[PDB]
């Protein structure tokens, strides 16, 4: 019926159907459009206290909670989706990953290289598409597939 990971859902606040992807955590009102050996993605990472390494170039000791990190991710998504900000601008300013310095770009990668929730989300994204919050042992990610 729908592209990999995508399902129909029901809006509580509007009663209108929407689309949810249980691999990427994306959600949108519009029906999704229409697998490669490699994808290329950028990401914005927000780390927290349970991160595999609770440290980043932004913060020597990262002390926020999983919940606080998810709310930040939720605010970044709202700003990207509203057009108030662009993904790679926010990655450069606020990503807790060292790829912040390359506007969140991680380069191309195959299956078997990244942490799997990330790998799965990345490969279920089409070029140009963004994920919702993706949880890994590094923290919470927003993922943009670029190639
Ligand atoms: C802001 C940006 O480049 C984006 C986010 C989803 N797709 N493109």
């Amino acid at each position: 019926k729908l592209p990999p990971g995508w399902e129909k859902a029901m809006s509580r606040s509007s009663g209108r159907v929407y689309y949810f992807n249980h691999i990427t955590n994306a959600s949108q009102w519009e029906r999704p459009s229409g697998e490669p050996a490699r994808v290329r993605c950028s990401h914005l990472l927000v780390k927290h206290s349970q991160s595999r390494r609770p440290s980043s170039w932004r913060q020597e000791k990262i002390t926020r909670t999983k919940e606080e990190a998810l709310e930040l991710i939720n605010g970044y998504i709202q700003k990207i989706k509203s057009g108030e900000e662009d993904f790679e601008s926010l990655a450069s300013q606020f990503s807790d990953c060292s790829s912040a310095k390359a506007r969140g770009d991680l380069g191309a990668f195959s299956r078997g290289q990244m942490q799997k929730p990330f790998e799965d989300a990345s490969f279920a994204l089409r070029t140009g598409e963004m994920s919702g919050p993706v949880f890994t042992d590094s923290g919470i990610h927003i993922i943009l597939r670029t190639e």
